């Protein structure tokens, strides 16, 4: 609970130095994408269903991370920062309205899927990469909710 809040931090602090763009720039590339666990509580998911989901959600971020075309849309240093901070929150993990813990892999599966399909309809623009980057800073930034302290 603690580890991840802290590299998360981290993760986050990178992902918002990623930015290219000035804010309000890509205004008709903006895409709602149904992120799963926006609205969902701790509550809803426990400790040991919550993990599970996490590690996946991390694994599919540092996936769409680690691809040629995240290696040509952002800095080089700072992708090398970010990606090397999922993964060692991927180590942490494995380590050791969505429902279950089935419901809740499988909706962020679909997710990180239309992500994927927007970039490749949007041909990998600028604009396109930043409004997933923005994406997932607020889906990894939710994400912590399933985390009790």
């Amino acid at each position: 609970p603690h580890t991840y809040n802290l590299r998360n931090k981290r993760a986050l602090k990178v992902l918002a130095q990623m930015r290219r763009l000035p804010f309000l720039s890509c205004l008709k590339d903006r895409q709602d994408f149904g992120f799963p666990l926006e609205k969902v509580d701790n509550q809803q998911i426990q400790k040991a269903q919550a993990i599970p989901v996490l590690r996946d959600l991390t694994q599919q971020t540092l996936n769409l991370f680690t691809s040629k075309a995240s290696s040509a849309a952002w800095n080089t240093t700072l992708l090398d920062s970010f990606c090397n901070d999922l993964h060692q929150q991927l180590n942490d993990l494995q380590t050791c309205p969505p429902l279950t813990q089935e419901d809740a892999l499988l909706a962020v599966r679909k997710y990180f899927h239309r992500i994927t399909v927007y970039l490749r309809e949007k041909k990998h623009s600028p604009c396109a990469w930043e409004v997933v980057r923005a994406e997932v800073w607020r889906a990894l930034s939710s994400s912590v909710n399933l985390l009790p302290r």
